[PDB]
DNA sequence: CTTCAGCAGCACGTAGGGGAGAATTGG
RNA sequence: CUUGCUCGGUUCGCCGAGACUCCCCUACGUGCUGCUGAAG
DNA sequence: CCAATTC
């Protein structure tokens, strides 16, 4: 299940607002630090996970999805216990050291010499020692899945969106001294507004106009929205066509409904202003 | 003006926890 | 092969050669900064 | 349709 990289392009407001990430950095703070035997009593249902947010202190911002509330639940005590798990398979690995030098023990005879003590994932407070930090992904479910964009349905917004089916469209003066060497295999074709041909070198002199590869970059964009609640993010498929692409799936035969059907679980990464996204299963 | 000594890191490997859906179905 | 990353050519118009299992977290290191205690 | 259920 290879990834792939999208970046966002529009949004309404910042991903670290979103009801989403708020109710899952809380989740993880309050279950993150939580004495052995408090976690059992706090640790699939629309009833279930409508006690569980009363019983436990952890506000839900206008947030009751069972899709959207059950995953950062499944991560975040998981996590709990892989910090648990390194501690004990340490100590595991030190009881098998412990079972080594006693085989030769036993050899050799004489009476077992005394063991190095174990250690925990607790301090004597109560309180986890080593407490895992709160992972900002702001994960996307099936009922919120990539879908491409129709002016019609989803806000006004400068941009320009193309029919779900429909083969996707396949200055650049190219100067006749540039014309001896022109790569006759197989490769990219950038553009104009391609970054990697204005990017400030010593050996370049007509670098990076501010606004117009963004501007050119921007006319061609291919709009995917996904819309959790009132939010909606507006990604770029582009770099989910280039997969494709070099990858040996699809060779200019494909519209935005098999485009995105080649996984609608995207993974957002709101500090890089990124999204991430799975395939089929091959 | 030197060895070492123990914490931290702008920086780097490691090193090991975790994560990376889609099929009914009711109302 | 439309975004995006790395590195090169230039007449400054884009051209060429590539990477593409990624994100978070805990800790620790080696070189350099910082606080100290030994020896003339 | 679309937010809830399985596994």
């Amino acid at each position: 299940c290879p990834p792939a990289k999208v970046n966002i392009l529009a949004q309404s407001r910042p991903l670290s607002e979103w009801p989403i990430n708020l109710v899952s950095k809380g989740v993880q703070e309050y279950v993150y630090g939580l004495t052995a035997a408090e976690r059992e009593a706090n640790g699939t249902s629309r009833k279930s996970l409508d006690r569980w947010f009363a019983r436990t202190g952890v506000p839900t911002h206008g947030y009751t999805t069972v899709q959207g509330l059950n995953l950062i639940l499944r991560h975040t005590f998981n996590r709990y216990d892989g910090v648990i798990k390194k501690v004990e398979t340490r100590n595991e690995k030190r009881r098998s050291k412990a079972t080594r030098i006693n085989v030769s023990r036993e050899a050799d005879g004489l009476p077992p010499i005394e063991a190095e003590p174990e250690e925990t994932a607790f301090g004597p407070d109560g309180k986890l020692k080593e407490r895992p930090g709160i992972n900002p992904s702001i994960y996307c479910y099936q009922q919120v899945s990539p879908v491409p964009y129709n002016p019609a349905k989803h806000p006004a917004l400068p941009f320009s969106g193309v029919d779900p089916g429909a083969p996707l469209p396949l200055p650049g003066y190219v100067p006749e001294w540039q014309r001896p060497h022109l790569s006759t295999k197989n490769k990219r074709i950038r553009k104009w507004y391609a970054r990697a041909n204005w990017r400030r070198k010593p050996g370049r002199k007509s670098v990076l106009d501010e606004a117009k590869l963004k501007e050119a970059a921007l006319k061609e964009a291919i709009p995917i929205i996904v819309t959790i609640g009132k939010d909606w993010i507006v990604m770029d498929a582009r770099g989910l066509l280039r997969a494709v692409y070099w990858r040996g799936i699809a060779k200019p035969g494909l519209s935005l409904k098999e485009l995105l059907g080649f996984s609608g679980d995207p993974v957002l990464d709101p500090k890089r202003g990124i999204a991430t996204f799975t395939f089929k299963l091959g």
